[PDB]
C-alpha cells in the first residue's frame, strides 16, 4: 500500500496533542484539497511570516499559545472572504463591481504610484514669465501633442484611481478591523464582566466608544457567536438583576421573549461602526491620499505630495526609514538640550559681548543683532548651530585685546560642544537604532532556526536521530496542522465527533488551551519502548 | 582587453586599469564589500534624497521667488526660479552640497517679508537633508561592516567549536583528554570522506 | 555598551532564578514550570 | 577555507551533507586537471 499511502499524503495530518491519562498520544485526520488550496496564496504566506516575527522578540514567553489560536482564528475569517469574490437586475452589476475592485487592489496602488511620477515628471517643465505668452505660469515645452493637455487628463485618472482605492479597502481590509473588534468585547463581557462588575475606567477611550455597541441589536455582526448575549443573562445573572443585566446588553424585554436599506438600519450600531474606521491609520493615510488629490486641482503643484509614497512602504525605503523613527523620542530630547545650550550662550554673549557682534558696513552701522535676548537667540539658532566653527565664524576677531581670552574660550567652548557633542549624539542614536532591528530580526530568525514553536524543546535532543528537526517541525508538531483541526471538528457534524475530537472542542468551546504538548512529545514519552 | 586597444587610440584609456586596484587584494576588497554589501538601500537612500530635494524646490517656487536670484549688475537677471527645472537644478547643486543648506545662497530674509517662513524652510532642510539623510547613508555602510564581521566569527566558532560530518558539539567529545581534536582528525575527518 | 548591559540584565532574567541559580530548562520540563518557581516558592518578595 | 566559509552561514542545517559531496566532485575534477599541465 504504497500508492494508496502517497495519493493520500497532502489530505492527512498527523498531530500530537497530550490529554486524558496524562500521556501522549496521535492524532490522524483528512483535509480537503480546498481545505489546503486556500493556504500558498502570498497573502496568507505574508501573514505567516509576519506573525511569527513579532512573537519571539516581544513579550510572549508563555501566553504565545494563545496568541497563536487568535491567529488561526482570524486567519479562518480571511480564507472565507476570498471564496466570496472567486432596480433589481443592476445588483448582480454592482457585486460583481465591488468584487472586481477588491480582487486586484494591489494593482490600483501600482498605477496611482505610477500617475504621480508621470505628473511630476510633467511639473518640472514649468516656467514663470513677466508677461503673458505680470506673474503668468506657461508649460514651457515644445507643442509634441503633449504637456497642457496630457497634465490636464492625467489629473482626472489619479484623482479616480485615489477614488477607487477607499472603496477597494472598505470592502477588503475593513472587515477584518471591525472583526477583531467585536470578538474582543464579547469576550471581555462574559469571562470577566466589564460593564456587569468593573468598568471600563475613563482612560480607555476605545473602551468607551464600544460602550454604544453593547445595546445595539446587531452587537454579534461579525462574529460567529450571535448568542453572546444570553451566556451573559445566563451567568452574571443573578449576581446581579435578572432585569439589570437585561439591558445593558439590549435584549431588552428579549429576557421575556426567549425598499430596503432604509427601511432597515440599526441607526445606533452604524454610529458605532463608523467611529471605529475613522481612527484605523491604515484608513486615514488613504483618506489623506484622496484630499490631496482634489487640491491637486486647485493648484498642481498639490500633486507633489503624492510622491511621498517614495518612503512608505517598498521594503529598501521602509527598513532605512525605520533605523529614523526607532529612536524618536532621544532624537527630539537631543533637540531641545541643543536649544538650552544655544540659550545659554545667548544669556552670556549679550552680557559682555554685545559689541563684539554687530553685523553691518555702512558708516552708521546698525544691523546690531545683539539688543534683545530675543534676536540674539535667533542669530544664534541660524548663523550659528549651521557653519564649522560655530558662533566664532560670524562674530568680528577678539584679537584686539579686549577680553580676547574670553571670546577665544567662549567660541572653542560653543564650537567643541554644539558641534561635536550634539550633532555627533545625533548620527549616534540612528546607527543604534538600525543595529538593533538587525538583532532583533536575528534572533527571531535564530529562535526559530533552532527551536519549536508548538512545545519547547530544543533541536539537540531532536537531531539524536538523523535529520531530527526536521521531523518533529515538518510532521508531528507542525503548525499549520494545529490548525486545520479547528476548520475541521468545526465541520464535523457533532453527533459523530470521536473521542480525542471532544475533548479539544470541549476545550476550545471553554477557553482551557492546555490541550496543546508544551514540554513534551511522543518521543520522549514513549522513549524506552522505542517511539 | 578591449580597454587596452582603445588605449592606442587614446593613451588616456590606460586609466581604466587602475580599477583593479579595488578588485582583488584582500585589504581593498574588504573595505569595498562594506559599500557592496548595502547596496538596494543605498541606491534607494540617495532617491529619497531627491524627492527630498524637488519638494524643497516646489515650494520655494510658489512663495519664495524673489528672495532667490543671483546676479549683481542692476540689469540682474540670473533668476535661477524663474523656468522648470533650473531650481529644481539650483536645488539639487548649491543645495545638497553645502553646510547650512539653501539658507547660504538665497539673500536674507531679515528684511521681513514672510521672515518667520524663510526661517522655518531653511532650518527644516538642512535638518533634514543634511543631517538626517547624509547621516543615514554613513549609517547603512558602518552596519554593511559589523554584518561581515558577524558572519565571519559565526563561521570560524560554529567550527572552532563543532564537527562538520555528523553534529556531536566539542563536550560530548571533550570528556576525554584533547577529544574534540581526535573526532576530527581521525575517525570523523572531512578529507578521508572523500 | 549601556544597551548591551541593559539586555543582559533582562535576559539573565527572562530566563534564570534569582535565589537559586537553576535556569529555566530544569523548570520547564513541566508546562510553565519556570512562571512557578519564581513565582510561588521562591518568590523574592516572599523571602522579604 | 572558502567552502567552509560559505556553508554555515547559509542555507544549510539540512542539505549540507550533499553540498560537500558536490564539493567533493569538483575538486576531483581540479586534480585530474593539474596532473595534464606537469
Ligand atoms: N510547528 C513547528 N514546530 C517547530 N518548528 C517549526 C514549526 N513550524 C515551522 N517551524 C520552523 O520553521 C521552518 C519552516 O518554516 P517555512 O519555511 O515552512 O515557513 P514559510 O516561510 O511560510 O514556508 P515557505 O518558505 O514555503 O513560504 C522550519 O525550519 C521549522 O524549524
Ligand atoms: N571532519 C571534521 N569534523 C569536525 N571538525 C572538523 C572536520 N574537519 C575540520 N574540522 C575542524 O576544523 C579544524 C581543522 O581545519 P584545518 O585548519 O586543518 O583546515 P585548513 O585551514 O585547510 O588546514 P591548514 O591550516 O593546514 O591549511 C579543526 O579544529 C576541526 O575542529
Ligand atoms: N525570586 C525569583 N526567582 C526567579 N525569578 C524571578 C524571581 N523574582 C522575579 N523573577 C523574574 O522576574 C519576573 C517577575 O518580575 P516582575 O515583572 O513581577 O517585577 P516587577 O516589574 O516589579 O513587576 P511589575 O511588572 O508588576 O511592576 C519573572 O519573569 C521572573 O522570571
Ligand atoms: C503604505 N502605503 C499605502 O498603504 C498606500 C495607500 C494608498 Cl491609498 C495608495 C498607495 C499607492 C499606497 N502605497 C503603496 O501601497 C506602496 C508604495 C510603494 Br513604493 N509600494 N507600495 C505598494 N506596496 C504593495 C503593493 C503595491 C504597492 Cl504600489
Ligand atoms: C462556530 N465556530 C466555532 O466554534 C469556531 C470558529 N473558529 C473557532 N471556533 C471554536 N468558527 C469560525 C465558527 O464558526
Ligand atoms: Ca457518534
Ligand atoms: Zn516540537
Ligand atoms: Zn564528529
Ligand atoms: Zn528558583
Amino acid at each position: 500500500a504504497e500508492s494508496i499511502l502517497e495519493y493520500f499524503r497532502p489530505y492527512l495530518g498527523r498531530i500530537e496533542i497530550m490529554g486524558a491519562s496524562r500521556r501522549i498520544e496521535r492524532i490522524y485526520f483528512e483535509i480537503s484539497e480546498t481545505n489546503r488550496a486556500q493556504w500558498e496564496m502570498p497573502q496568507v504566506k505574508e501573514s505567516k511570516r509576519q506573525f511569527i516575527f513579532d512573537v519571539v522578540n516581544e513579550g510572549g514567553e508563555a501566553e504565545k499559545m494563545e496568541l497563536f489560536v487568535s491567529f488561526c482564528e482570524d486567519t479562518i475569517f480571511e480564507m472565507q472572504i476570498a471564496a466570496q469574490i472567486s432596480w433589481g437586475e443592476l445588483e448582480v452589476q454592482r457585486v460583481k463591481f465591488l468584487n472586481y475592485l477588491s480582487r486586484n487592489f494591489y494593482t490600483l496602488k501600482y498605477l496611482a504610484l505610477f500617475l504621480a511620477f508621470a505628473i511630476n515628471f510633467i511639473l518640472l517643465f514649468y516656467k514663470v514669465s513677466d508677461s503673458p505668452p505680470n506673474m503668468v505660469y506657461y508649460f514651457l515645452e515644445e507643442s509634441t501633442g503633449y504637456m497642457e493637455p496630457a497634465l490636464w487628463c492625467l489629473s482626472l485618472l489619479h484623482t479616480l484611481v485615489a477614488f477607487l482605492m477607499i472603496i477597494g479597502y472598505n470592502c477588503l481590509k475593513v472587515p477584518l478591523v471591525i472583526f477583531k473588534r467585536e470578538k474582543e468585547l464579547a469576550r471581555k463581557l462574559e469571562f470577566d464582566g466589564l460593564y456587569i462588575t468593573e468598568q471600563p475606567g475613563d482612560d480607555d477611550v476605545k473602551g468607551q466608544w464600544d460602550r454604544l455597541v453593547l445595546n445595539t441589536p446587531s452587537f454579534p455582526s461579525n462574529y460567529w457567536d450571535k448568542f453572546v448575549k444570553r451566556k451573559v443573562l445566563d451567568k452574571h445573572g443573578d449576581i446581579f438583576g435578572r432585569e439589570r443585566i437585561a439591558e445593558l446588553l439590549g435584549m431588552d424585554l428579549a429576557s421575556l421573549e426567549i425598499l430596503t436599506w432604509l427601511m432597515s438600519i440599526d441607526v445606533k450600531y452604524q454610529i458605532w461602526k463608523f467611529g471605529v474606521i475613522f481612527t484605523d491609520n491604515s484608513f486615514l493615510y488613504s483618506g489623506w491620499y484622496m484630499v490631496m488629490s482634489l487640491l491637486g486641482h486647485y493648484n498642481n503643484f498639490f500633486f507633489a505630495a503624492h510622491l511621498l509614497d517614495i518612503a512608505m512602504e517598498v521594503k529598501t525605503l521602509r527598513t532605512i526609514l525605520s533605523s529614523v523613527t526607532h529612536n524618536g523620542k532621544q532624537l527630539v530630547m537631543t533637540v531641545g538640550l541643543l536649544a538650552v545650550v544655544v540659550y545659554l550662550y545667548t544669556v552670556v554673549a549679550f552680557n559682555f559681548f554685545r559689541k563684539f557682534y554687530n553685523k553691518s558696513e555702512d558708516e552708521d552701522e546698525p544691523d546690531m543683532k545683539c539688543d534683545d535676548m530675543m534676536t540674539c537667540y535667533l542669530f544664534h539658532m541660524y548663523v550659528g548651530v549651521r557653519a564649522g566653527g560655530g558662533i566664532g565664524d560670524e562674530i568680528e576677531d577678539p584679537a584686539g585685546d579686549e577680553y580676547e581670552l574670553y571670546r577665544v574660550v567662549f567660541d572653542i567652548t560653543f564650537f567643541f560642544f554644539v558641534i561635536v557633542i550634539l550633532l555627533a549624539i545625533i548620527q549616534g542614536l540612528i546607527i543604534d537604532a538600525f543595529g538593533e532591528l538587525r538583532d532583533q530580526q536575528e534572533q527571531v530568525k535564530e529562535d526559530m532556526e533552532t527551536k519549536c514553536f508548538i512545545c519547547g524543546i530544543g533541536s539537540d535532543y531532536f537531531d539524536t536521530t538523523p535529520h531530527g528537526f526536521e521531523t518533529h517541525t515538518l510532521e508531528e508538531h507542525n503548525l499549520a496542522n494545529y490548525m486545520f483541526f479547528l476548520m475541521y471538528l468545526i465541520n464535523k457534524d457533532e453527533t459523530e465527533h470521536t473521542g480525542q475530537e471532544s475533548y479539544v472542542w470541549k476545550m476550545y468551546q471553554e477557553r482551557c488551551w492546555d490541550f496543546f504538548p508544551a514540554g513534551d512529545c511522543f518521543r520522549k514519552q514513549y522513549e524506552d519502548q522505542l517511539s
